[PDB]
């Protein structure tokens, strides 16, 4: 695990290089989880799963996508904000969410599955604030550590010489937004998808569409959103 090898290994090339700065905090985290698990208490997603959104190339990142840490269901959460595994069904409820967006933004079918693969296999980084949950307890791992990889995390990514646009999903997220300064980065804000809060202007807010101009409007290829 991310305790016994070091990020050259755990994370694609790019993503290696720039999470340098916490390699020690990454080490730092896999003991919190190991000393979790000591405890008696279990953690999501599963340790491999852990830093997958990081497994994706670092360089070819053109949209961020930040909700604020893993589903808290044993069989939802995967390491890919949002994502579940194809044959997850029903879909758990943000996820429901987002997809109502998707279609009602885009003009897309409803996704076959909840699966976001594609999204990370385009340029889309699959972020949350925090990297791991305990199990029903939502918000369990806020203030544990992770906040300083995944600002190191965006900290990189603005540096990049390429453009970027941010969809900071909710509270959490959200405070990643200083850090967001740099010219060739803008930051898409709303509410989470989430149920308590989705109503609040989650609902309308074109995330999708709006991402696809900020990148045109910069230069970049816009992301093609489509899920089978
Ligand atoms: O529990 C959720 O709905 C949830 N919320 C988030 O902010 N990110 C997720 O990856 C997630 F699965």
């Amino acid at each position: 695990s991310m305790t016994a090898r070091p990020l050259s290994e755990l994370v694609e090339r790019g993503w290696a290089a720039a999470l340098e700065p916490v390699a020690d905090q990454v080490a730092h985290m896999g003991q919190f989880l190991r000393a979790e698990i000591a405890a008696g208490r279990r953690y999501l997603p599963a340790g491999s799963n852990v830093l997958r959104a990081f497994t994706f190339p670092f360089d070819n990142v053109r949209v961020l996508i930040v909700g604020q840490d893993p589903y808290p269901t044993p069989g939802h959460a995967v390491g890919l904000s949002f994502s579940v595994a194809p044959d997850v069904r029903p879909w758990p409820r943000s996820l429901a969410n987002i997809f109502d967006e998707y279609t009602a933004d885009l003009g897309y079918p409803l996704p076959s599955n909840g699966d976001l693969t594609p999204w990370a296999q385009r340029g889309v980084l699959l972020l949350n604030r925090v990297l791991t949950v305990r199990p029903s307890n939502p918000a369990s791992h806020r203030g544990k550590g992770w906040e300083a990889v995944t600002e190191c995390a965006i900290r990189a990514l603005a540096a990049r010489a390429a453009p970027l646009v941010a969809i900071l999903w909710g509270r959490d997220a959200s405070t990643l937004k200083p850090m967001l300064a740099a010219g060739n980065c803008v930051a898409i804000e709303s509410p989470h998808p989430s149920p308590l809060s989705a109503s609040r202007g989650f609902f309308g807010s074109r995330p999708f569409s709006r991402a696809n101009e900020l990148l045109v409007g910069m230069g970049a290829e816009p992301i093609d959103w489509r899920l089978p």
